[PDB]
């Protein structure tokens, strides 16, 4: 009713998706996107749930399942204490621009402000990019992106969005600081979605957008970036790969129906992704035939599409102040929301693990926030929007896709199938049936492991709108990428190093759980008997 609802829509959801599915195409997004919803992503979110609920263990410490994995849970903290660097920097974004628009006639609108270029031009009087007066404000206003000659200079953060962030995090701080715990910040974004959909639909030129929405092509199909794209999408807003859906299940009720939720979770994710990129394609195609230019070329398919199209969309709506009063208190909420839901991934995954950090949680919670705030300094300088870049492909990118095919991997094939599912079997009176057993095990897995080493072997120079990021920015995006990633190696060497017994001592204590070790004194365990690979 309230729970999925607001659980489903994310700012990862509102923020993300809209310029992932501009940037590859129309319809062309949805093909694969919904392919990963419904084979390797709606699986893995009830693998999540059902891993947390069961165990009772937030991120990190869940794996006393098998023990050689807890580097995975390592790995999805430290992807999430990533992610929250740049995922605050968007909502210090959402904090200025409501601040902004608090005026009658909004700054977005015109351009005859003092951020405005002798370049601007208005459509109410051949780069199109970044001359419109929304696009000069979000980089010239905003950012400040004029001052900084790409990601080799980037200046000094801007105090307008320094002391935005820093009120952003002193909320997530006071929020988060007291233990781990309404209904409008749930239902809201879906109205927000709801009158720009029908709005938009009725907007002049938006059948143009609409058509480019429904028009697959499938050349791009073929390519390897938008499978990448949509991969990185699901598990960027259904969660499954930070961490978040265990630590949020371990407080879920043991006889908690996570399968309901699951099922729930993904049909809203699929439903409102193909609303919010119609909607958005509509209001796309009204900014093409208003500002004269192709659809293809009309706005940024960087991070900051959304922050031009929907002040392009409140400013032709009726009474347009209260529409983008509104619509900004929607995601800066929705913003919390999430980087409330990551902080606390993070912070309940390292207390679940050290008892010395779950005693003090003020102490632990400020720690976290600061160090997001001093990381997020470089995200919010006058050359941030190339380090946000940066951080956004390359925080969660292989990264995550590495993570949660090692979990996947761990619970489905060390820790058995067959073993899991007689859990959700006792934690919810049905057995989850073949075709979870069979995404779990295999398909999952298969998906994951192509689109990981397609994402590694097709990896395209990283580049802004019209930015080509110089060698060693790729170079320090990777050395991110593998820092979140080469955890899982380094913990399982570590393991096998740090356990006194013979080498299949060590092997089979490292693979057992770690309340039935005193079965493998035996030499007598599952993984050992060559039939348990057999557990379809
Ligand atoms: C963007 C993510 N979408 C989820 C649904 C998984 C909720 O968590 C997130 O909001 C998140 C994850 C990790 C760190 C941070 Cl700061 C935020
Ligand atoms: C647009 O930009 C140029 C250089 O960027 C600047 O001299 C002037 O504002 C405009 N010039 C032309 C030819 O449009």
């Amino acid at each position: 009713l309230l729970s999925v609802v607001g659980f489903a829509v994310d700012l990862a959801n509102v923020w993300r998706f809209p310029y992932l599915c501009y940037k590859n195409g129309g319809g062309a997004f949805l093909i694969p996107y919904t392919l990963f919803l419904i084979i390797a992503g709606m699986p893995l979110f009830y693998m999540e749930l059902a891993l947390g609920q069961y165990n009772r263990e937030g991120a990190a410490t869940v794996w006393k399942i098998c023990p050689f994995f807890k580097g995975v849970g390592y790995a999805v903290i430290l992807i999430a204490l990533y992610v929250g660097f740049y995922y605050n920097v968007i909502i210090a974004w959402s904090l200025y621009y409501l601040f902004s628009s608090f005026t009658l006639n909004l700054p977005w609108t015109d351009c005859g402000h003092t951020w405005n270029s002798p370049n601007c031009t208005d459509p109410k009087l051949y780069s199109k990019y970044k001359f419109t007066p929304a696009a000069e404000f979000y980089e010239r206003g905003v950012l400040h992106l004029h001052e900084s000659s790409g990601i080799h200079d980037i200046g000094l953060p801007q105090w307008q969005l320094l002391l935005c962030l820093m009120v952003v995090v002193i909320v997530l701080y006071f929020s988060l600081w007291k233990g781990v715990k309404v209904w409008i910040t749930a239902t809201l974004p879906y109205f927000v979605l709801f009158v720009l959909l029908v709005h938009g639909v009725t907007l002049p030129g938006a059948s143009n957008g609409i058509n480019a929405y429904l028009h697959i092509d499938f050349y791009r199909l073929k390519e390897a970036t938008v499978w990448i794209d949509a991969a990185t999408q699901i598990f960027f807003s259904l969660g499954a790969g930070f961490g978040v859906l265990i630590a949020f299940a371990s407080y879920n009720k043991f006889d908690n129906n996570c399968y309901r939720d699951a099922l729930l979770t993904s049909s809203i994710n699929c439903i409102t992704s193909f609303v919010s990129g119609f909607a958005i394609f509509s209001i796309l195609g009204y900014m093409a035939h208003e500002h004269k230019v192709n659809i293809e070329d009309v706005a940024t398919e960087g991070a900051g599409l959304v922050f031009i199209l929907y002040p392009e969309a409140i400013s032709t709506l009726s009474g347009s102040t209260f529409w983008a009063v509104v619509f900004f208190v929607m995601l800066l909420a929705l913003g919390l929301d999430s980087s409330m839901g990551g902080m606390e991934a993070v912070i309940t995954g390292l207390a679940d693990d050290f008892q010395v950090l779950k005693r003090h949680r003020k102490l632990f919670t400020f720690g976290v926030t600061f160090s997001t705030f001093l990381l997020a300094l470089f995200c919010i300088t006058k050359g941030g929007i190339y380090v946000l870049t940066l951080l956004d492909t390359f925080a969660a990118g292989t990264s995550i896709l590495f993570a949660v095919l090692m979990e996947a991997i761990g619970v489905s094939w060390f820790y058995g199938v067959d073993r899991f599912s007689n859990d959700i079997q006792q934690m919810m009176g049905f057995r989850p049936g073949l075709y979870w057993r069979l995404c779990w095990k295999f398909v999952s897995p298969a998906f994951l492991l192509f689109v990981v080493v397609v994402s590694i072997i097709n990896f395209k120079p990283l580049t802004y709108d019209d930015y080509i990021f110089p060698p060693w920015a790729n170079w320090v995006g990777w050395g991110i990428a593998l820092s979140s990633m080469v955890l899982v190696p380094i913990y399982v060497i570590y393991k096998f190093l740090s356990t006194q017994g013979s080498l299949w001592e060590r092997l089979a204590y490292g693979i057992t759980p770690e309340n039935e070790h005193h079965l493998v004194a035996q030499r007598d365990i599952r993984q050992f008997q060559l039939q348990h690979w057999l557990a379809i």
